[PDB]
């Protein structure tokens, strides 16, 4: 197997994790299981704690910073760790029993169970014009040394790392998302009928989207060209609320539809951060520099669910538009963008770009 690890500035403490991206379904959220490597001597009476903070921050770009003008803690989990507290139990995973057996007796576990209805790692990077500042929800994991819970943590024998809560939806049976609209122009009842659909409801980053477009032109006019697009919507709903709208895929085609005839065709679009990096105003599931970052996924939410608490709500839509020679006639279908998915330690730091 493969495990990521990071040590405190003074290599006296070291965290070990088997993933840096935890996949949350709807039912459950993959458990966050790891272990710390301690120096019992180096710390007399001092202890080892590990906590999991989940918070929304606005201003600078990473929670652990001193330039953000707003912050709301959405979750906190503290754990007693070096001094094994019989109180604070666990069964123990098996990347653990394994790990502990390769690190020794100074190896200590910890486990976090992230509630299911918490927002997932989403980051929105405002661009050049946009008057808003950066913001996002991050999951900080920290293991530090101290006597009491309260003494003062020091950026030295302490370690922090951002993990990620990524959303996975399985794709059900259901009907393909459809949309249609009829249009009658001035001086005539002859209609121009538009109707589109997507091959499915759920897609994953990198996965192509097929759009079945059908056009029934009873009109005496002509459809010059057709434009297909995929747009993202990001609603920052906490400190300073605002709504960002941004196209992540377009595909205009000079397809013609003559008077009194029926048209038909299948278009293929691919929303991607790569062909959008540049762009800014959109929501991502991480930082840009970080390779391994995608477009923010669709914020799932429920009945009687608190929207503000989610931080940034993200959604996608496919828009079909006919330019009729005007008032183009158009429809839009909504879809859900989701996430896919001998030891030998490896750094934790996320791989970079170019
Ligand atoms: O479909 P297009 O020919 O590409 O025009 C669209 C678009 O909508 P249209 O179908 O509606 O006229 C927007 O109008 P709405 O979708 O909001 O109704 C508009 O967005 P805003 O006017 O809300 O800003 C956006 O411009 P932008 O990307 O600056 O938001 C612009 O996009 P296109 O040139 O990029 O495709
Ligand atoms: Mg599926």
């Amino acid at each position: 197997t493969r495990v990521f690890k990071k040590a405190s500035p003074n290599g006296k403490l070291t965290v070990y994790l088997g993933k840096r991206d935890f996949v949350d379904h709807i039912d459950l959220v993959e458990p966050v299981d790891g272990v710390v490597l301690v120096d019992p001597e180096y710390l007399k009476e001092r202890r080892v704690y590990v906590t999991l903070t989940c918070a929304f921050r606005y201003g600078r770009e990473d929670l652990d910073v001193l330039g953000l003008t707003f912050r709301k803690d959405l979750f906190v989990a503290n754990v007693q760790s070096f001094p094994p507290a019989p109180e604070d139990k666990k069964p123990l995973t098996r990347l653990q029993e394994r790990l502990i057996k390769k690190l020794g007796e100074h190896a200590y576990p910890f486990t976090f169970e992230i509630p299911p209805n918490l927002p997932c790692s989403v980051t929105l990077q405002p661009g050049p014009e946009d008057t808003g500042k950066a913001c996002g929800v991050d999951y900080e994991v920290k293991a530090f040394c101290a006597e009491n819970l309260e003494e003062k943590i020091h950026k030295r024998n302490s370690v922090r790392l951002v993990i990620r809560k990524v959303q996975y939806a399985p794709e059900r049976p259901g009907p393909q998302p459809t949309a249609e609209t009829t249009r009658q122009f001035l001086m005539s009842d002859k209609p121009l009928h538009l109707e589109a659909s997507l091959d499915k409801e759920i897609y994953y980053h990198g996965e192509p989207i097929s759009v079945n477009v059908h056009v029934t032109n009873n009109t005496n006019k002509t459809v010059k060209k057709i434009k297909i697009s995929v747009r993202q919507y990001a609603d920052i709903c906490l400190f300073n609320t605002a709504q960002y709208k941004c196209p992540v895929a377009m595909e205009e085609a000079d397809d013609t539809v003559a008077p009194s005839s029926t048209f038909c065709k299948v278009y293929t679009l691919t929303p991607f951060l790569a062909n959008n990096r540049e762009k800014r105003g959109l929501a991502l599931d991480g930082k840009l520099k970080h390779e391994d970052t995608n477009l923010a996924s669709s914020t799932l939410l429920r009945e009687g669910a608190n929207r503000e608490i989610l931080g940034i709500i993200v959604s996608y839509k496919v828009k079909v538009k006919l330019v009729v020679s005007s008032s183009d006639v158009a429809v839009e279908l909504p879809f859900t963008l989701m996430h896919p998915k001998d030891i030998v330690f490896e750094d934790f730091a996320r791989q970079r770009l170019k």
